[PDB]
């Protein structure tokens, strides 16, 4: 949810930032037109309330002095104010309807672009493996090693679901334990487990509603939605609340299953359900930009310790998502793709979700409440890490060497071997 | 789904087993009435097909000898057979509709009873803690120690959801890792991770549909339901399939979030979403009774190693669930309840779900396919274990001592202390 004051005070800047995203800047003129109508309605109600005060004083003065016309005028004024109050509620809801549909205003350093080809590479770590044999794609390895089953999951849930089996399920679990342990013991995040079903206010809070309802699984009877990411319940933990002095920064981490209706046919890259270890931060506004850097680094630490070559990019104006003001994506080397593939999205949402969800804070007991800033980042999407591991750690015999940091999380196992 | 042959061959036994559950045995008479109508329809179609053969031979004989009446009779016979075929499809669907709604036939050793008071205690292990101070209930301890948050979860998901926080989330994770490690490394189960959203055929497969649809969260657009237990996708792994020779017994274990609409106001005992480490077995019919015993023992091993006093009961006829032929429940000592509280349900479903889901097997390559037996058991419901741990391991200062076997799963921590 955008600040109406920016439309009033810097409309050209707002038009520029909307246009840069590939969106229609004319919405700024539509908003200001409604704002002027709203301003006139309020101003006219105030002249009516003042007129009513004069009328009521006259009725009281005539009651003491010893209306019929001042009684009739009082009735008309009462009627007109009631009408103006309903008209104002309507214009407000109309303005809110438009405003909640506008993406977060991009930060100044977001580079201009039209597609993911215009995303700016800011860093590369590690060198893609140079194989002595033809590398197998992760979908073939997981079937050969009986780590995952797609066909049987299609039977029970339809396309783009999977069963993780034996060492496949063990590796998924080991990745989540490793990722959480890293973020909690080394990066100062507090572990959290969240509800996977949330109401519409929560989905609105983080920006998935109203625009992205069709990307979600909806439970119509109870009014719930499956979460597309732990970001949704993690950020909404402080919805409609004033965070207390001395609490910020609040750093949360945790795993959750993630559900996306998805309104990449082979494999783990795009499923309706996947696991992700999420990072969520609540920051003071002057701390959010450093927090984005620290958070992106926290996600890179997983790739680095897992020995997975990657690149960090800044999403261009045409590619950045709805709630972010600035996003870095981490893209992992995927031999089957012969390119880097997105494994994380780290964003600073500024005050966008905080305004939507009414997440405020106070610096001291006397301080005026302020909107917090919120950030979210994948640390990491588990299935895409699992995919990167099996492709990059595959052996010539078709086995998969367990990355060193995951060996103590795999009960001391060092290799994923072929079925007995 | 029951075997129609038992209604034909032992109707009194079927009536007796239905009546013992508190159900109406008159359904056996309704089924046999439809079966007789069905038998007459088939028999009459067969006399018609035989008559048609005589008629067609006559038409061919008249065509060679040198229809109009045998042509007209042939048309009538064709019409009548088509009518009888639609009538048979209808009676079959009507019979299937009734049959799929009848619970599994109880085994002979299920004791007669009307409620959970008639469940027969078969064993007790450990002695309930004798406190030197008034024990706090788990809902107060989790709030005091900041291990769980109910109020904030009500904000995002409504009543009976929870956020597990800090050491609370760490303990939930440690319980799942410990439980899975135990079942896979000591009890011979294969680790599995499953889709949490399944279609209607899968929900029918394990018996939740059609009778218990209102206990589930339904995603109407995609035709999916959230799983109430990993039993649903785990048992359905082999739906519409013939398990190969030498494969049985198939033993699966895994955690999943579990979702129940629940059509115990304070705490972790009854939530819409909870975690559970499930055990599922596919057995040859002559192995399922021993498998129930072994599986119940596997669940008890968690309680025993965690130092949690419990009792094992056999559910009485009036208390046993829909798909089970025989169930043992494990009930853990809960100081706040001043009694044992169900923490696991271990069941032998015999061929009930296998018939519903068409789960078959072959003993050798030439063998005739047979229905497998399926079993499912909690090892354990995680939230109820978490609740039992905080109440039974609580200290006088309000801290919670970490049970010995969970210390290496808690990063070496030995106590859950009060907030810093
Ligand atoms: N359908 C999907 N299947 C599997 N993984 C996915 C899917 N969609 C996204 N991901 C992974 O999940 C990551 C995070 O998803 S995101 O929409 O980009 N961003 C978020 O969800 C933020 N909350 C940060 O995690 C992506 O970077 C990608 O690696
Ligand atoms: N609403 C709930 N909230 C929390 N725990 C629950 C809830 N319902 C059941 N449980 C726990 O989950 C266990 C298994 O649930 S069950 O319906 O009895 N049986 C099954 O689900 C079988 N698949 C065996 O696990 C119960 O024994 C109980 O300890
Ligand atoms: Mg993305
Ligand atoms: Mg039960």
């Amino acid at each position: 949810m955008l600040d109406i004051r920016l439309f009033r005070n810097e409309p050209d800047t707002v038009k520029s930032k909307i246009e840069l995203r590939g969106d229609d800047p004319k919405v700024v003129d539509e908003i200001l037109e409604l704002d002027e109508q709203r301003r006139k309605l309020i101003s006219a109600t105030e002249e009516m309330k003042a007129r009513r005060n004069k009328v009521s004083e006259e009725i009281a003065l005539k009651k003491r002095n010893k209306a019929d016309d001042v009684i009739a005028e009082m009735r008309t004024l009462g009627d007109d104010i009631k009408e103006k109050d309903s008209q104002l509620n309507e214009i407000d809801n109309k303005m809110t309807g438009i405003l909640c549909r506008i993406p977060n205003l991009i930060s100044d350093d977001v580079p201009q672009g039209e597609s993911d080809e215009d995303n700016v590479e800011v860093k590369k770590w590690g060198t893609p493996r140079e194989f002595s044999f033809e590398p197998k794609a992760h979908w073939d390895i997981v079937e050969e090693l009986k780590m995952a089953d797609f066909d049987r999951a299609a039977k029970v849930s339809g396309a783009r679901f999977v069963y993780l089996t034996n060492e496949g399920a063990q590796l998924e679990r080991a990745l989540m334990n490793y990722m959480i342990t890293k973020h909690t013991t080394q990066h100062g995040y507090t572990e959290m487990m969240v509800p996977q079903l949330v109401n519409a206010d929560t989905m609105y809070g983080t920006g998935q509603l109203p625009k992205f309802e069709e990307d979600l699984f909806k439970v119509e009877k109870e009014g719930l939605y499956t979460i597309p990411t732990a970001e949704v319940p993690l950020t909404n933990f402080y919805r409609n609340e004033i965070i207390q002095p001395g609490v910020l920064p609040e750093k949360f981490t945790g795993q959750s299953a993630c559900f996306r209706s998805e309104a990449d046919t082979r494999g783990l890259i795009r499923l309706h359900q996947f696991d992700k270890v999420e990072m969520v931060r609540f920051e003071q506004p002057e701390d959010s930009w450093n927090a984005l850097e620290e958070m992106t680094t926290n996600a890179e630490a997983i790739l680095e310790e897992l020995g997975l070559p990657y690149r960090r990019v800044i999403l261009c104006t045409g590619d950045i998502g709805f709630s972010a003001s600035k996003t870095y994506d981490l893209e992992v080397w995927l031999p089957s793709y012969n390119d880097y593939k997105e494994i994380s999205s780290c964003s600073n949402c500024t005050d966008f979700q905080a305004r939507r969800a009414n997440i405020r804070f106070k610096r001291d007991k006397a301080a005026k409440p302020e909107l917090a800033h919120t950030l979210n980042g994948s640390g990491l999407a588990v299935g895409r890490t699992f995919a990167a591991i099996v492709e990059n750690y595959q052996n010539e015999d078709g086995t998969v060497t367990i990355p060193e940091a995951l060996v103590p999380f795999m009960g001391g196992k060092t290799q994923i071997s072929k079925p007995v």
